[PDB]
């Protein structure tokens, strides 16, 4: 429900290319600037000392990056699809090509582990993440996530 208020059209990238995870982590930090209330740097600083408790990766390709802080006033998230797949240190030994990131306030957590939940539950499904690296349009990408 909140998932669709939270990623717009222009917060998803269909094709990118992108050698490693740092490089990705970066290129989200632009993504979620600012309209967050934060620098790209601290966004990035955010989704890192995350990603240093370990790898978000669900397995099978795909993984949720995440991070609080109380600079963010609104949750908002972005969707990545790699033209390639990246080294993730994901549970599963798999490098992962469909990124899902979201930045959150510090304040209703468990509204937050809602989201998070029913994302990696659409992502357990084999359909779903097949069609996610199918589909041409990133209209497609909001029907499916939504």
């Amino acid at each position: 429900s909140l998932i669709g208020e939270i990623l717009p059209l222009s917060h998803i990238v269909l094709d990118m290319e992108v050698g490693s995870k740092k490089r990705l982590f970066e290129e989200a930090g632009l993504l979620l600037e600012r309209e967050s209330s934060l620098s790209h740097a601290d966004v990035f600083e955010c989704l890192f000392a995350r990603e240093k408790l370990g790898s978000t990766g669900l397995g099978q390709g795909v993984a949720i990056p995440h991070g609080r802080h109380a600079g963010v006033k609104q949750a908002t998230g972005a969707f990545i699809r790699t033209r390639e797949p990246v080294g993730f240190d994901a549970p599963d030994g798999k490098p992962v090509s469909l990124i899902f990131i979201l930045l959150v306030p510090e304040n209703a957590t468990g509204e937050h582990l809602e989201v998070l939940s029913k994302l990696a539950g659409k992502f357990s499904q084999k359909s779903i993440r097949e069609s996610l690296m199918t589909v041409s349009s990133a209209e497609e990408v909001r029907a499916i996530l939504t």
